[PDB]
């Protein structure tokens, strides 16, 4: 009955219910590629892959999608336990990279002198006494005594001198540097545009391919959305677009961000660079918290399980980082590394799917439901009142599960703001709608084919007794458990106005 | 918070039309006509409480068809119609004086009374000597012992005892009358908690088809079961109020809940047998607990006493129909005020008027996050249903909440909940329309129209008739946003629909 | 847990503590103005008496106050049970009366629904009023009043319109009849009354309650700030410690109230002449805003008029007078009234005995932990050492449950902002100035001790002898005994700075 | 107002200005033993020095020891800018195992302030390692670390029998599915916080920093959530121990406590502590959250305590002021010890007992005066909270005063 005692009867043999509600986002690479390996991650729990533009040509990027959709789509014989699997465009943006090795890594001692030079003559002759890198304005942005970070900010250089085309520097912190690193000036104001012309590019492939959702990066103001929104233009406006927070700017200004954006994803990578790292977590839970309140998707990403790259095993920083985030009120958390590259990618997706179900069993429900209703604005909006009277109701019955037929996933969405325990059954015929749905917590999104019925009393029965057998299926609930359905009145509707309380067949 | 919330109530705001706590009049000499029962019910009567301590059935009987000739007058409107429950207040195990010699006698203080058992008295009752009907007095009171008679203003102290006979010392003296009701605070009354009488006053109340029993002196739920079984299979269906007026039954009160259909807090008698001090504690305490099950809950007697004689109430009555209906009583009653007072219309609308400005100060939201997160989990389709709509309701400020129903169980369950908006119950069922009453903000509606074949037809019919009551009543207009409880399919019996729709 | 499980749980089987809280005030009249009579009214829990200036002369209240003042000294003898009593001046103001009966004939004629009604400023009729022509003592009324209007005869029980108008007289008809009888109140709800709230006999009363050292004052029909201020100059340098308690009795005091609270020391819920002034169904709304204000401001408010009508004729109250008490107390009043039920009735003794046992009984249903809260969260940031050790020491007394809390003060203003956040023990405040002592008990939870002890020389001896005199007290008066806990609150040297837990020696 | 609405108004830019309660717990080996790197330790911000018992000798441990000592005394010539340090004693592990018995009397021969027993599994067995620590060392605040299931069933009656409780997340993690290790801790740190005592979270909170200058995402915000959770130290391992930047993880910790505990929402969390707080009669009790009360009331700079068990300090720590609590003593062994309790900033008295006990008394109140000014606590005309005995040889503590600091 308090936040206190909440967390003193929090108990280990208390088991989660069988459905885990926050999605998985899955970083797609050499490691999970693969057609076979790709189904795998499937069944293992993966809602979204993730395409990193940052590297690979447009045809090794349209190779991964066929893939990712080949394997999809062989659940696709059995309607009722196919799982429906998202596809992320991320953008490159403004980053700002090294610099070929000689070619044997360049040790970087501290103390030692290092020279930034920006003479195309040295891109593939990095070492230790020379570096280059393809930022050609930064000799105009950065003073005497800034901060120069490379390789996720693991190596840090404090300018001495200033030049026309180059920059000395001293080693402030020292390692091993390599080909290709990315980086950082956490004090200097950026020359580089939000969307450059290969984003462009990149960003009209994703309309091409039909990609469900674009992750902008290095979101820094509102006007860098509206960017990313016009290159979509009217072909791509169904395209949610995700905005990624991982400068100092982007945190400042982010209530304009979140305005223009479709979703947030919490970038740490980049952020705790950016900003100081003991900070990332006061920029992680105000996104996270804001978003909620918002009722638009966040995404806790980078990290997360890093350490099962080489290991089997998470740490226990690693099962505790998840299992907050999740606590937080995230409603996606993903992997970079661990599914991309790694050694792993299976158990690491098992892990999230483990940790995540169980962080939400530890979810202060009532509470929660009672501050997400106090902030929640008065409306004339059937599908808003409908929402939130389906899940007082599940709170009421401990249903097994809110069904939800929805054509955009409006209804859908509304009810998962105020984060039900039961999972949300989302009902569809509109493919990318199920796609997208696994942007918000809780939401199971189910895809009908049956084609559509004259009378709409059983066109509404045929998609529930579907929804029923899904949820009977994947373990959800079974006879006698009792469920709510939520529906509008007539076909042709931009509204669901009925709610239903039904005892499982 | 609370206090803030106290810190902003404003005496401009107009208050919300409709008002949601049933009005509980008691019907006498000063009301029983077909005239003025007509303007009771235009000025707010909802019950009407017929108590049989007094009068014979032949009497009773007649008040029952004038209540009923009023009652059908605006018949012939079924939208603007309002159904008027009657209930029957049972004599009970009372302990009665005494007709004297119908003078008055004066008791003095420090004189001796002489109270007595020989009906050779019991029509010769002066300032010497006094008869009552309590045949085992002697044997529960000891010396020293405090007699009340007439609402506990006069009171005695016994100083010996006989076998039929007591002696006692007037430490409170007064006006005495004929036929007064008498306390014993201490003593354990071993009076039948159903008599002969009640068994024929409650047959009674069958054959005149009454809705509802005011119960009176309930100590236990044994008590309950009687009067239960004494209405029997022919009366299953009359709900009965248990009437909470001594000690044993503020003690024995979760079981008295359990096995009644609802609770009166008849701080009348409760005032002599407990200290007067401790009847605001019994009160509050009873109301929440009754709010907290779902049952109906009445606060009773002296709410507006001075308007037997007075055209306007004092500030503590003004005060006390306030905060009773700020405790969260489904009804308010009205006795003397109403049964033999010189304004009973006048009483009737100030208390309309009191509560409807109380509800309105009502912290619906505070209010409704409580019961809401004292609901029990079960499996019951109606009940999810029904707090569902609640919900719903304050999220698109709803205009009301129209519920189809037969039994009104599932009007009752959204009342439970107390949602802001009025809830319109639709029925065909005449007598569920008339219990509708005991639940705070249902406003019945009986649906007249036969039923249609086409179940979605019989549903829209119902409905569409809610929101011409609205409409009529001024509860909402044209446009407005409203929630509308039915079910879903033929067949099943229970209240599983919510939607949401605009006011055609 | 909540406010509805805590009204579950209240106990009529369960005793209050002995000490009884809230201030009970007695208006004195031919009831009760003799020193026989005085002195149980002390004994039954008489803590103010008022002098309604409404009536009588300067002669009879000094009779009244002397008698006051000798029944009160006759438990001087003994400082430990001794209770000061404070003396209120209660102001007549800018009332409007009638008007003697003719004489010939019974005390009281009968006002017929739709009858004429003639009102008359002639003096020639001011001792013959009857059915057809009535006299009250409103010169102005004639040029203020509009045809139409309504006035009000008789604390609201009398109601007349407005028909015709002349030079010295109005003719009205009658809508509410009813009983007329000799000198009473006249009500012009609809009117601007040329009336000001300080008349000339105003000001000579005022003064004549420094010349008698009143205690506190009761301003009548206060409707603005400027209003206390002019009340606040007539009791001038001479009279700056004493009172101003602003009477709340008309819609543009309810409607002013911030200013007006401001500039008092205190208020008064009128409810008499509010009750008529505004819709009688609206008083409890006025009530109970005007409280919680008075509480947020830490400022005493009085609860008064009608609150035991019926034990002016009878010796027990009814269930509705019984509940407004206690209501009355769960609002949040510091004290409560009563008028005729002391003044004049059959049963004085009785109805302070009556509010003495309702109250007690309702500060035992006080839901303490919830409305402390509420408090300290609407309780300004300082930045004033004073307000801290109070919160302090009112917690204090929560945690160990403590029997009293213990404080020396000199003006009072450590025992007030003490009381401010309404502990459930009993607040001993000791003192040697007098009038601090009476005047304490407009606060709730104050039990003002007067030490008759000639000030000791070193500060820490003078502490001592003033804290053991409480014990002694809190001892005798049934508070605590040995072996009890109680907070003591006390300065460094010669503002309260300091607070103790110490055991009952 | 609402929780929601308190991580929506976190802010990044609104800087720390507090000092940083929550203790850190440094385990000492290879990489860290040196008196040379020892002194920069207690300056990068460790608080307890941890020596691990499943390895070593009596002999390389008792070299440990002096070291931390020598590094530790090498501030002891100013009292008011000295850190003092504490040692515990981690057993290797039947309750205690034939050579756990063995070490327990060696800790009590080194003047050891704690001891971290393993695979505690009962009330009993907190017993068993009372039991050899006996009256020689009665005042080492045992701390009983759960490393396994039976250990989180039966943690009522092992939290009662202890001093106070370590997450041993790393056992623990291997008995009971890794996923369910956060539940453990939040469970745990919970009870704790309501019986007012202290509670460790350890093991693999900055893992990647034995190798990694810096730490990973996750590992930052392992350390956050538990202070956040309510936790009164954090504990490194091989961060420390056997790795490379030990420095840097010491370093790491100190900056994620302290924006930890300025992200805590200070109001919600004294209220609920408050609210559950046991009535007692006692007056030392009743005067600390009285104390904490005043403290918010006014925004104090500080709580001056002055103590000699630690009680009085221990008892405003358990309610969580926002302000820090100096506490000024004579015992050295309570002054370390204290930093087992959040938000208690030690102070070590070395002036000698006056006779005029109010000139003594204002002595160390003094003391505290310079301290906190000195350490940018507050300043002058800064207001704070002093608690002190009555009269004295006072049986304890219970007397509040609330004054400007001169
Ligand atoms: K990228
Ligand atoms: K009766
Ligand atoms: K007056
Ligand atoms: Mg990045
Ligand atoms: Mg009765
Ligand atoms: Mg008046």
């Amino acid at each position: 009955d308090t936040f206190l005692e909440h967390m003193c009867r929090l108990d280990i043999d208390s088991p989660p219910i069988t459905a885990r509600n926050t999605g998985i986002i899955c970083t797609i690479g050499p490691a999970s590629r693969s057609v076979e390996t790709l189904k795998e991650m499937i069944k293992s729990g993966m809602n979204v892959a993730r395409l990193n533009f940052s590297h690979g040509t447009h045809e090794y990027h349209a190779e991964t999608i066929k893939n990712v959709r080949t394997a999809t789509e062989s659940f696709a014989s059995d309607p009722i336990l196919y799982r429906p699997v998202a596809v992320a465009l991320d953008t490159k943006g403004p980053e700002i990279r090294t610099g070929l090795i000689k070619g044997a890594e360049v040790e970087l001692k501290k103390g030692a002198t290092l020279k930034i030079t920006l003479d195309n003559a040295y891109m593939e002759k990095c070492d230790e006494n020379i570096l280059w890198l393809d930022y050609k304005n930064i000799c105009k942005v950065v003073e005497v005594g800034s901060k120069i970070y490379v390789d996720d900010g693991l190596i840090s250089l404090q300018v001495k001198q200033k030049g026309a085309d180059f920059l000395v520097t001293e080693v402030e912190n020292g390692g091993s540097l390599g080909s290709k690193k990315g980086v950082n000036l956490p004090g200097a104001a950026v020359d580089l545009p939000a969307v450059s012309e290969k984003d462009i590019q990149d960003l009209k492939f994703g309309v091409e391919q039909d990609v469900d959702m674009v992750f902008a990066s290095f979101i820094r103001k509102a006007s860098d959305v509206h960017e990313v929104r016009k290159v979509l233009g009217e072909k791509g406006k169904n395209i949610k677009i995700i905005s990624k927070i991982e400068n100092h700017e982007g945190v400042r200004r982010f209530d304009e961000i979140l305005e223009a954006s479709d979703g947030i994803m919490v970038a740490r990578g980049d952020l705790g660079i950016e900003i100081p790292a003991e900070q990332v977590f006061l920029a992680q839970k105000m996104m996270i918290g804001r978003c909620n309140r918002a009722g638009k998707p966040v995404i806790c990403a980078t990290q997360m399980l890093e350490s099962m790259i080489k290991k089997p095993r998470p740490t226990r920083a690693e099962g505790s980082d998840v299992a907050n985030a999740v606590l937080d009120g995230a409603d996606c958390i993903m992997l970079s590394g661990e599914t991309a590259k790694g050694d792993y990618p299976l158990e690491a997706v098992r892990m999230q799917h483990l940790i995540a179900r169980e962080a939400e069993a530890a979810i202060y429900h009532l509470q929660l439901f009672e501050e997400l209703r106090r902030l929640a604005p008065i409306t004339s909006d059937p599908t808003e009142a409908t929402a939130v009277g389906a899940v007082e109701a599940s709170f009421k019955c401990c249903s097994g599960a809110i069904i939800v037929l929805t054509k955009s996933g409006r209804s859908a969405h509304q009810v998962a703001r105020y984060r039900p325990r039961a999972p949300i059954i989302a009902v569809t015929r509109n493919p990318q709608t199920a796609r997208q749905a696994h942007l918000y917590r809780g939401i199971f999104p189910v895809l009908c084919k049956d084609p559509v019925q004259e009378a709409w009393a059983e066109d509404v029965d045929l998609r529930v007794n579907f929804a029923m057998n899904v949820g009977k299926a994947r373990g959800f609930f079974k006879k006698g458990d009792v469920v709510i359905v939520l529906t509008g009145w007539r076909p042709g509707s931009g509204f669901t106005n009925t709610m239903r309380v039904v005892p499982v067949p």
